[PDB]
């Protein structure tokens, strides 16, 4: 038999023979092993019955299904999916195998990052977000927990998407969205990278919109009626926020500015801050004019943006949702 079985933490890890020297980064449960077949080190990604529940199955499907279909290099890639369980009958795991990376995003959160460093970062999680957007896939749910980094500095993507401190305004008053909802998520990000405190720390929905009131300002007029009456009924009675402005929200004192490339570098990035940092839709920034935006523009490569782009959304019962992973991990 091709496995071996080797005790992790908590759950036992059952994997292959190429896979090992396995360590955890977990929470499904990450592992960093060193595949021998394939000279590298990987991250194994057990799925404890996937198919447990509706939300759990239809995730992992999803999470299956994209990432053997697209092919980007800042959306992470499978490398190899597999399950020690030969029958239906006995299939209880699935095995992510894919590409591994250094750090995570929080981990880089925590640190002084220069433009020419910082610019490029956002440049990467844009290309990725780009080039979902043209598979027709709007992520909503960003997070630099779910952000991979090199130390080189390369950017990957781990999820495809759908702690609550990026959602946009628009997925938190159940608005309806359209592309543009990940330049919020990013924006989120982006200022995060600059305070090193996160942006909108709401212990609740509703709590998390007062503090983004408190600091942006009460919304348009013409923003208000769009919304459910009945849930527009609630953000027009809460108090009137004259809404502070991006400099004293993100002041000197936070960006690298010692030389005038810097000084220059400091306003282009909280002009573009402004500019995603915006809570109507129609009035915040698209991808395709942030990719242009003299902060970002300066990395700019159509052999990674203007790439080419690669099935329901339905309900299924945990009996049917196991039989289509299992076909799915089967291949
Ligand atoms: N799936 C998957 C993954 C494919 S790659 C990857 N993570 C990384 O590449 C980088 N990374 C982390 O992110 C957590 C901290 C960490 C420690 C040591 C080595 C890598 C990582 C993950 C992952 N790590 C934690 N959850 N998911």
């Amino acid at each position: 038999n091709q496995f071996y079985s080797v005790e992790v933490g908590d759950s036992t890890f059952t994997v292959l023979k190429r896979y090992q020297n396995l360590k955890p980064i977990g929470s499904g449960i990450v592992c960093a092993a060193y595949d021998a077949v394939l000279d590298r080190n990987v991250a194994i990604k057990k799925l404890s019955r996937p198919f447990q529940n509706q939300t759990h199955a239809k995730r992992a499907y999803r999470e299956l299904v994209l990432m053997k279909c697209v092919n980007h290099k800042n959306i992470i890639s499978l490398l190899n999916v597999f399950t020690p369980q030969k029958t239906l009958e006995e299939f209880q795991d699935v095995y992510l195998v894919m590409e591994l990376m250094d750090a995570n995003l929080c981990q880089v959160i925590q640190m002084e990052l220069d433009h020419e460093r910082m610019s490029y970062l956002l440049y990467q999680m844009l290309c990725g977000i780009k080039h979902l957007h043209s598979a027709g896939i709007i992520h909503r749910d960003l997070k630099p927990s779910n952000i991979v980094v090199k130390s080189d500095c390369t950017l990957k993507i781990l999820d495809f998407g759908l702690t609550r401190y990026y959602r946009a305004p628009e997925v938190i008053l159940g608005m309806g969205y359209k592309e543009n909802v990940d330049i919020w998520s990013v924006g989120c990000i982006m200022g995060e990278m600059v305070r090193h405190k996160i942006l909108f720390p709401g212990r609740d929905y509703i709590d998390q919109w007062n503090k983004v009131i408190e600091q942006l300002g009460t919304p348009c007029p013409e923003f208000m009626k769009k919304l459910q009456p009945t849930v527009r009924n609630y953000v027009e009675n809460r108090p009137k926020y004259a809404g502070l402005t991006f400099p004293k929200l993100f002041p000197d004192s936070l960006f690298p500015a010692d030389s005038e490339h810097n000084k220059l570098k400091a306003s282009q990035a909280r002009d573009l801050l402004s500019k995603m940092l915006v809570i109507d839709p129609a009035k915040r920034i698209s991808v395709d004019d942030a990719l242009q935006h003299p902060y970002i523009n300066v990395w700019y490569d159509p052999a990674e943006v203007e790439a080419p782009p690669p099935l329901d959304e339905r309900e299924h019962t945990i009996e049917e949702w196991k039989e289509l992973i299992y076909k799915e991990v089967m291949n």
